[PDB]
């Protein structure tokens, strides 16, 4: 229970890497944790699904030999590194915690038998140089709010065609010319490569805003300089409208969208959750930074939510 030093040790250095502060056989960890890096390629975190995500990926990886343990220790590293770009700071001591307690249960009793010591869009966060992060209302869940969104689950909650405001917050103003692009996909691997899009019904009933295509759950309301695209190579459907500046004293950008089709849309998301992908790019279309939610939409945002956040 004092191997915590070379987890409080090993992932410090990791946020070295990065610019991030916590606020011997160390050595021999962090040359193997780095090695396996440039060798290699390395799943949703949340605060409340926070331990899940940590249950599964490390019972998943079948016989513990000594490459899983630095493939385990370089885990919990991007972790630690990935809650800080989301802006969840609160998990990198829980996931310390958590990665103390696995190896002294499951992975520690196979070492002192050894001791020796010699197609997808992504959707990983960047904050990139300008700044970005995502706001958010707290609009709480009274039966009658058109939209809320959890932090405990990063879960965005909305009605059908109702305005979903989304804030964009940067450190720096990204210069003119610079857009903002919103792409939903699947949540689940198994469907990730399948084109998020509105079923039959939907496409079909007369909602059309006269700028976005029939197809296309995402919208931006309000916006007569809203683009829609279709992808050549992908097929996958995304929005993007011009950034700009916040409003006079304002300090950030509010942006409307709309989601023409519920979750349970049988021909269109029939019951899968997705994830929304916000992109900062410029003019020429260089990504500047990615955030993302998760989102479902439903009859009863507020009911949904709450059912789900009291089983935490
Ligand atoms: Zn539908």
């Amino acid at each position: 229970q004092s191997n915590r030093e070379l987890v409080v040790d090993f992932l410090s250095y990791k946020l070295s890497q990065k610019g991030y502060s916590w606020s011997a056989v160390k050595q021999a960890l962090r040359e193997a944790g780095d090695e396996f890096e440039l060798r290699y390629r390395r799943l949703h975190i949340t605060p409340g699904t926070a331990y899940q995500s940590f249950e599964q990926v490390v019972n998943e990886l079948d016989g513990v030999n000594w490459g899983r343990i630095v493939a385990f220790f370089s885990f919990g590293g991007a972790l630690c590194v990935e809650s800080v770009d989301k802006e969840m700071q609160v998990l990198v001591s829980r996931i310390a915690a958590w990665m103390a307690t696995y190896l002294n249960d499951h992975l520690e009793p196979w070492i002192q038998e050894n001791g020796g010591w010699d197609s997808v869009p992504s959707q990983k966060t960047y904050q990139g140089s300008y700044g970005f992060r995502l706001g958010f209302l707290h609009s709480g869940t009274a039966k009658s709010v058109t939209c809320t969104y959890s932090p405990a689950l990063n879960k965005m909650f909305c009605q059908l065609a109702k305005t979903c405001p989304v804030q964009l917050w940067v450190d720096s103003t990204p210069p003119p010319g610079t857009r903002v692009r919103a792409m939903a996909i699947y949540k689940q691997s198994q469907h990730m490569t399948e084109v998020v899009r509105r079923c039959p019904h939907h496409e079909r009933c007369s909602d059309s805003d006269g700028l976005a295509p029939p197809q296309h759950l995402i919208r931006v309301e309000g916006n007569l300089r809203v683009e829609y695209l279709d992808d050549r190579n992908t097929f996958r459907h995304s929005v993007v409208v011009p950034y700009e500046p916040p409003e006079v004293g304002s300090d950030c950008t509010t942006i409307h969208y709309n989601y023409m089709c519920n979750s349970s849309c049988m021909g269109g998301m029939n019951r899968r959750p997705i994830l929304t992908i916000i992109t900062l790019e410029d003019s020429s279309g260089n990504l500047l930074g990615r955030n993302s939610f998760e989102v479902r939409v439903c009859a009863c945002p507020g009911r949904d939510r709450r059912t789900e956040e009291e089983n935490l």
